[PDB]
């Protein structure tokens, strides 16, 4: 699958709203993800004790993890599908060290999309919704293949 330049433009236009407050979006996305999927919280040894929303918002460690994922994903999206080099070390760490099943990445994509609908609807209309679905599907397809390429 291959996105048009117009689709990438819609993706990166709403992504620019995320990067206006990366830490705040990271908190929102991760808190949504951890509440929807408590099994994912269990994968973070430094976070897995967290329970309340106030506790999650107070955690400097959670905030750092939100910045790390959104910064890496932003760099990948700006490759507009030419992301082989970026996906290799991510597959290695997430498959073999963090032990993240591939389906968890779909739950992360769902949390991104939920936060974009809530925060930035004026930049997330019908066309941009479709384009973001496609960009995250392409990311998931390609990283799932990288998981397999490493034997996981
Ligand atoms: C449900 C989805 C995911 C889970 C559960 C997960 C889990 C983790 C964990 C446990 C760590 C190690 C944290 C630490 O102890 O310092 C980590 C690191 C990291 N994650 Fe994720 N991750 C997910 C998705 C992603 C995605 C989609 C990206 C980028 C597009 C990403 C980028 C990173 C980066 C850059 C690091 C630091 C370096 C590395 O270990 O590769 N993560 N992740």
């Amino acid at each position: 699958m291959v996105l048009s330049e117009g689709e990438w433009q819609l993706v990166l236009h709403v992504w620019a709203k995320v990067e206006a407050d990366v830490a705040g979006h990271g908190q929102d996305i991760l808190i949504r993800l951890f509440k929807s999927h408590p099994e994912i919280l269990e994968k973070f040894d430094d976070l897995k004790h967290l329970k309340t929303e106030a506790e999650m918002k107070a955690s400097e460690d959670l905030k750092k993890h939100g910045v790390t994922v959104l910064t890496a994903l932003g760099a990948i999206l700006k490759k507009k599908g030419h992301h082989e080099a970026e996906l290799k070390p991510l597959a290695q760490s997430h498959a073999t060290k963090h032990k993240i099943p591939i389906k968890y990445l779909e739950f992360f994509s769902e949390a991104i999309i939920h936060v974009l609908h809530s925060r930035h609807p004026g930049d997330f209309g019908a066309d941009a919704q479709g384009a973001m679905n496609k960009a995250l599907e392409l990311f998931r397809k390609d990283i799932a293949a990288k998981y397999k390429e490493l034997g996981y």
